[PDB]
């Protein structure tokens, strides 16, 4: 039922993505954005499995934004767009303000190409 | 043991505690030191908390603020000036820089060369 961009935060550590994305839920007082954490007992294969059962239920006519750190999560989204055909967007390097940045735009409506620069920015600007 | 230490500020339940958790288990150290702010919890009772904590490491070669975004920033700034503890301070940060910066730590090298050790994170993304 996609008039969003819907933006998936995947990483390292038990609890990092879901903290991250909790919290931009309460400043901005919305209940998209996925959280997916890779903890170092699941392995890169079945966190890839995730990613695609978790995107296959989001309906991503507007793309799939991936806000990831480091490592193999970096690489996902092109893989899947390869696999599935779904447009897709990764950032790397992803903190709490990136997170906030990329679900506001997300959730006024912004294209894929529209929040993924915005993110990038932060960089630039910092 | 007389390094460099590290402590990670982040906003949410557990984005800090997380990262340095998954680093500590990456590189099995048992340093860095995770503050969780939660919307729980006001800036003041944070900085309060920093300081205690800081005071009881007893840090002889100085002190690595790793932190996201707003009032955290400047956290670094302030306890310096109110104690004379040598800070420095980085924004927008992220699991590779948490990872970078504990290494490094552990290795015993000074606060300049990690803080720009970090700072180059960024760069090279760029």
């Amino acid at each position: 039922s996609n008039a969003q961009v819907e933006v998936i935060v995947m990483m390292h550590g038990r609890s990092t993505a879901t903290s991250m994305v909790e919290t931009v839920q309460e400043l901005l007082s919305i209940e998209s954005g996925i959280a997916l954490d890779m903890p170092l007992t699941v392995e890169v294969k079945a966190m890839y499995e995730k990613l695609k059962q978790t995107v296959v239920k989001l309906n991503p006519v507007k793309g799939v934004l991936i806000l990831s750190d480091m490592g193999s999560l970096t690489s996902f989204g092109n893989i899947l767009t390869e696999e599935l055909g779904i447009r897709t967007k990764t950032v790397t390097m992803v903190s709490t303000p990136v997170v906030l940045e990329a679900m506001r735009k997300a959730s006024l409506g912004r294209g894929l190409e529209d929040i993924y620069q915005s993110c990038e920015q932060l960089f630039e600007n910092k």
